[PDB]
């Protein structure tokens, strides 16, 4: 459905703003959920799904990021 907007730190070091993860060793800039290889699709107001069972439970922000991120290039 319109699953609840994901918590900062829901799982896998996720942040609602990619930029927050500047502190995270695995982070590189430009990487947003919307450009994640595991991106599902955008659902609503800068929120969309993420194709991981350990994620899709909650609606991830398009500008979010997590450590399971893999680039789509
Ligand atoms: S794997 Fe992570 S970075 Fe990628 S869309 Fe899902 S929550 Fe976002």
């Amino acid at each position: 459905a319109s699953e609840p907007r994901a918590e900062d730190g829901h799982a896998h070091d996720y942040v609602n703003e990619a930029a927050d993860a500047s502190g995270h060793p695995r982070y590189q800039e430009g990487q947003l959920c919307e450009n994640c290889a595991f991106w599902g699709e955008a659902v609503q107001d800068g929120w969309g799904r993420c194709t991981h069972p350990d994620f899709d439970e909650v609606l991830v922000k398009a500008e979010g990021w997590c450590s399971v991120y893999a680039p789509a290039s």
